[PDB]
């Protein structure tokens, strides 16, 4: 143990609070990591929660390409390319995943056997799949 009101690496930043007796925290870049932030990683596949998102992730949390919002199936669902608020998320002619409702990760109407179920399009990891 090394009570130093902080502990990072790779030249991290040793910070410490004083308005609560002791509320410090390793001050390392968000792209850092490694126990005490000893690596220059770069985790950030969605600065938001999935509201807009502008990457390439088009599959769901399984791998399927998910159904586009123009697939009559999703048209039968709710948030597709023919509801009334799809113009706010631009769902028509496109796929990826949208989260205009109440959810943390971006989901997409992906066919789940016989009913396009919204699945938080797994958007984790983003480095050549490795
Ligand atoms: C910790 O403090 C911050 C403000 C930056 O100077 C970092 O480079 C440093 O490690």
């Amino acid at each position: 143990q090394v009570p130093s009101n902080c502990d990072c690496l790779n030249g991290g930043t040793c910070v410490s609070n004083k308005y609560f007796s002791n509320i410090h925290w390793c001050n390392c870049p968000k792209k850092f990591g490694g126990q005490h932030c000893e690596i220059d990683k770069s985790k950030t596949c969605y600065e938001g929660n999935g509201h807009f998102y502008r990457g390439k992730a088009s599959t769901d949390t399984m791998g399927r390409p998910c159904l586009p919002w123009n697939s009559a199936t999703v048209l039968q669902q709710t948030y597709h390319a023919h509801r009334s608020d799809a113009l706010q998320l631009g769902l028509g002619k496109h796929n990826y995943c949208r989260n205009p409702d109440n959810r943390r990760r971006p989901w997409c109407y992906v066919q789940v056997g016989l009913k396009p179920l919204v699945q938080e399009c797994m958007v984790h990891d983003c480095a050549d799949g490795k």
